[PDB]
């Protein structure tokens, strides 16, 4: 049976067992790529540091 | 008073309250540069990943 489910992204992520855009994440202090499959959970999230784009980057990449 | 202290590097590190070459270290799963001063301890240690040197690296650095 096909069923449309409306709600907040967090509820939809819980219902789906998959993370969706806008849903609550959980940050760990351990980088996610160091976790094994069984330790990973949908929504485990990492905010990386920043990189400022320069004209040098355009020239070097081209 | 000046005193020579002989022993294993681990003992000397304990006596000194400073890490010395050859002494026991301790690893954390948290990068040491993320710790504040009070959380840091002499001997907190990090093994980094590897980088293979190539001829390209010599040319680029020169």
């Amino acid at each position: 049976q096909r069923t449309a489910v409306q709600g907040s992204p967090t509820m939809l992520a819980a219902i789906s067992k998959q993370w969706v855009r806008g849903a609550k994440v959980e940050e760990d202090r351990i980088h996610p790529f160091r976790k094994y499959f069984e330790e990973l959970q949908p929504g485990d999230s990492l905010l990386t540091p920043r990189r400022t784009m320069t004209e040098a980057d355009i020239v070097n990449f081209a």
